C-alpha cells in the first residue's frame, strides 16, 4: 500500500506543532497556506508518484543513473540532511508523547523511543500490520475528531473567511507558514513517494501505466483532500481555542489536548498523546526506511539500518539535554525541510518532462509549468524568511 504508509507522514508530529502554534498564535490568518501547501503536495506527489511508474526507477536513482558524480554527492548530502530533520521531530514527538502519558522526563521519553524505535526496524512486514493499522486508527480519529470539533467550536466565520486569503502579519509569520509548507511538502516523500510506485506495473504497457496514473492520482487527491481537511481543521479549532484568549503556553503540544476538552472531555489528554505517540512512532520507522531507499539511490550503497538509526538519534538526544523546547524544535525542523523541497523538485520537474525517462507519460506542458511556479514560490518564501531572519 504505497499511499497508506506514506500516509502517516503528512501526519506526523510536524503537522500537530505547525496546526496548533499557528492557529493559537496567528488566528485563522494561516488557513491559505494550509491550503496552499496542500495543492501544491498533490501536484507535486502526483508528478513523483508518476516517475516511478513511467520510468521504473526513483527519483534518487535516476539522479544518480544520468547526474555528474560531484552533483550526486551534493544530492545524497542534501537528501540526508533532510533525513535527520524529518526523524527529529518524529523522534521528539514520540519522546513528548510519552511525557504527556507516562511523566518520564524528555530523555527517558527519548529512551524508550529508542528502544521501541530499534525494536521496531527489526520486525518483518507481517508481523507490523496490526501496528500499522493500530497507528491509522488512532490518528485518523483523532483527525475525524477535529472536522467534529471545529463545527462544535461555533468559529468566528468572518475570520476563518480571512484566513483564506493570502496574508502575512510579521516576521514571525513568515517562519511558520514555512514550516507548515515543509509538514506538508515533505522532501523525504518527494523521494519515497517514486519508489513505492515503481514495481507495480503487470505487464509493462504503456496502457497498464495509464491506468496506475489514474487510480493513484484518485488515490493521492481522495487521501490529501482527507488530511488539508484535517489540518485546516486543527488549526481552525486550536485558534478557536487559544487565539485571543491569554492562556500560558497556547501553542505549546503539551496544552493541545484543550482543542478537544469540549468534545471528548477528561480522555482529551490521553487520546491526543496516544494519538501523537503512535504518529511519531511510525513516522519515524517509515523515515528511517525511506532514508535508506534514498541513500541506496543516490549511492548505490548503503549503511546498517542500525547504524543510520543511531545517527539520526543523536540530534534528538542532544536537543533534549540543551533543554530546547519540543515543540519549537519541531516547528524548527519543519522549516528546514521546506528548504530541501526546491532540490528534491528541479530533477523532479526536468526528469518527468523528459521522453527518454517518461515515454508516452510525459507530463502535460501546463502541469510541468505550474511544477516550476510551485517551485518558484517556495524558493521566494524560503527567500524571504531567510532575508527577514539576517537584517532588514
Ligand atoms: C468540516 C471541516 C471543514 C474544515 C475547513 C477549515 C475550517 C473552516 C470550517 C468552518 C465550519 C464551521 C461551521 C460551524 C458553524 C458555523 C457557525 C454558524 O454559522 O452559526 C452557528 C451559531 O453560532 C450556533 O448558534
Ligand atoms: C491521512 C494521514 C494518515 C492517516 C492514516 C490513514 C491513511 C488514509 C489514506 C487512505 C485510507 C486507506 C485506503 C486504502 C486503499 C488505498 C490503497
Ligand atoms: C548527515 C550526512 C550529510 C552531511 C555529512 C556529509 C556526508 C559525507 O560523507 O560527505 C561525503 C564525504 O566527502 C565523504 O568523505
Ligand atoms: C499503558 C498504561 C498507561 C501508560 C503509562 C502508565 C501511566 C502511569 C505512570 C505515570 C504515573 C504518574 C501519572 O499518573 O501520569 C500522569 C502524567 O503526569 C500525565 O502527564
Ligand atoms: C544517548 C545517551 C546515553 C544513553 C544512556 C541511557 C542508557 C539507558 C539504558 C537502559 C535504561 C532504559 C530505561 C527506560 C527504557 C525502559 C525499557
Ligand atoms: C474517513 C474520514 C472521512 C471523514 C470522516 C467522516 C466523519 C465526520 C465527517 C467529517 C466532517 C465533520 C462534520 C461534523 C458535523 C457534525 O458533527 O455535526 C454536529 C452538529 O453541528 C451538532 O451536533
Ligand atoms: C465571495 C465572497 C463571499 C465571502 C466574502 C467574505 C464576506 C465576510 O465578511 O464573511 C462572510 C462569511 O462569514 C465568510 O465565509
Ligand atoms: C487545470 C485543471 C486540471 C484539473 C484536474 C487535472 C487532474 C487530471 C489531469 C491529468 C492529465 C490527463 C493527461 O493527459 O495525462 C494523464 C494520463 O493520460 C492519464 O490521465
Ligand atoms: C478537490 C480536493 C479538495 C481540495 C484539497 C484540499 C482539501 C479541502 C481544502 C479546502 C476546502 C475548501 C476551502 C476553500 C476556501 C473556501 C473559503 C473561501 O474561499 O471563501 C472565503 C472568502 O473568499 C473570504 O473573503
Ligand atoms: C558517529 C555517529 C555515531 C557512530 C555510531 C557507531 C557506533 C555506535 C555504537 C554501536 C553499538 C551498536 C552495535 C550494533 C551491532
Ligand atoms: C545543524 C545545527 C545548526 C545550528 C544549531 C545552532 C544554532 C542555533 C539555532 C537553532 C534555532 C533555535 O532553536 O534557537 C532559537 C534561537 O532564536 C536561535 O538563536
Ligand atoms: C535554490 C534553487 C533551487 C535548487 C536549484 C539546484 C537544484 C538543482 C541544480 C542541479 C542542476 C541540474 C542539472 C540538469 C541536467
Ligand atoms: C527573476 C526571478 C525569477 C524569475 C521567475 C522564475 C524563473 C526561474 C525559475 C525557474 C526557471 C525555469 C526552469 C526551466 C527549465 C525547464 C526547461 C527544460 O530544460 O526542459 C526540462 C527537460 O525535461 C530537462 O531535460
Ligand atoms: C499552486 C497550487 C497548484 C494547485 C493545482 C491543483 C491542480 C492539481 C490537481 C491534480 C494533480 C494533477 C496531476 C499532476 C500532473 C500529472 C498528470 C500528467 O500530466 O500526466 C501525464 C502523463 O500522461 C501521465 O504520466
Ligand atoms: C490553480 C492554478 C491557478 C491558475 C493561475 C496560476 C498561474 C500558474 C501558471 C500557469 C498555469 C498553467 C497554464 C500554463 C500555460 C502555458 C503552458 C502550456 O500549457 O502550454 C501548452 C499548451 O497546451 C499549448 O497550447
Ligand atoms: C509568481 C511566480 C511566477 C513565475 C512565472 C514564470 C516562471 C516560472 C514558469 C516558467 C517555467 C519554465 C519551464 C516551462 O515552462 O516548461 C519547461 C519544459 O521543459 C518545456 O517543455
Ligand atoms: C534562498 C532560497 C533557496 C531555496 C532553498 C534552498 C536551501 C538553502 C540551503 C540551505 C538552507 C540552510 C538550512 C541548513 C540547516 C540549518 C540548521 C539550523
Ligand atoms: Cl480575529
Ligand atoms: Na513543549
Amino acid at each position: 500500500g504505497p499511499a497508506v504508509i506514506a500516509s502517516i507522514a503528512y501526519m506526523d508530529p510536524g503537522n500537530f506543532a505547525t496546526n496548533i502554534e499557528g492557529g493559537a498564535r496567528y488566528g485563522y490568518s494561516l488557513l491559505w497556506v494550509i491550503l496552499a501547501a496542500n495543492l501544491m503536495a498533490m501536484v507535486i506527489q502526483n508528478l513523483s508518484a508518476n516517475l516511478g511508474i513511467a520510468s521504473g526507477r526513483n527519483l534518487p536513482e535516476l539522479i544518480r543513473e544520468r547526474w555528474p558524480r560531484p552533483l550526486v554527492w551534493f544530492y545524497w548530502i542534501q537528501a540526508e540532511l533532510v533525513a535527520m530533520a524529518t526523524d527529529l521531530a518524529e523522534f521528539l514527538g514520540a519522546a513528548l508523547a510519552i511525557q504527556l502519558l507516562t511523566g518520564l522526563p524528555m530523555f527517558w521519553g527519548a529512551v524508550v523511543t529508542g528502544v521501541v524505535t530499534f525494536w521496531l526496524l527489526n520486525l518483518q512486514k507481517r508481523g507490523t500490520r496490526p501496528l500499522e493499522l493500530a497507528v491509522g486508527a488512532f490518528v485518523l480519529m483523532i483527525g475525524v475528531a477535529y472536522l467534529v470539533q471545529v463545527v462544535l467550536a461555533r468559529p468566528d466565520l468572518a475570520a476563518v473567511g480571512a484566513g483564506f486569503v493570502p496574508r502575512l502579519q510579521g516576521p514571525g509569520s513568515a517562519y511558520l507558514a514555512v514550516g507548515i509548507i515543509g509538514a506538508t511538502v515533505m522532501p523525504h516523500v518527494i523521494y519515497l513517494h517514486s519508489a513505492l510506485t515503481q514495481g507495480r506495473i503487470q505487464t509493462d504497457t504503456t496502457e497498464e501505466k495509464r491506468r496506475l496514473v489514474r487510480l493513484n492520482r484518485v488515490d493521492v487527491i481522495a487521501a490529501m483532500g482527507l488530511a488539508g481537511l484535517i489540518n485546516m481543521s486543527m488549526l481552525a479549532v486550536a485558534a478557536a481555542t487559544f487565539h485571543g484568549k491569554n492562556v500560558e503556553n497556547a501553542g505549546d503540544l503539551t496544552t493541545a489536548y484543550q482543542t478537544l476538552t469540549p468534545l471528548l472531555g477528561p480522555a482529551a489528554s490521553v487520546l491526543f498523546a496516544v494519538a501523537l505517540l503512535a504518529s511519531g512512532l511510525s513516522s519515524s520507522a517509515v523515515g528511517t526506511m525511506a532514508g535508506d531507499v534514498i541513500m541506496q539511490g543516490f549511492m548505490g550503497f548503503h549503511i546498517p539500518l542500525w547504524l543510520r538509526r543511531l545517527i539520526t538519534m543523536l540530534p534528538a538526544f542532544i536537543v533534549i539535554l540543551l533543554g530546547m523546547d519540543p515543540s519549537s524544535v519541531l516547528i524548527l525542523s519543519q522549516v528546514i525541510l521546506c528548504f530541501g523541497v526546491p532540490f528534491a523538485l528541479v530533477p523532479l520537474l526536468l526528469f518527468t518532462a523528459r521522453r527518454d525517462v517518461m515515454g508516452a507519460l510525459v507530463t502535460r506542458r501546463s502541469f510541468t509549468v505550474i511544477g516550476w511556479v510551485i517551485a518558484v514560490i517556495i524558493i521566494a518564501l524560503n527567500g524571504y524568511l531567510l532575508w527577514e531572519l539576517l537584517g532588514g
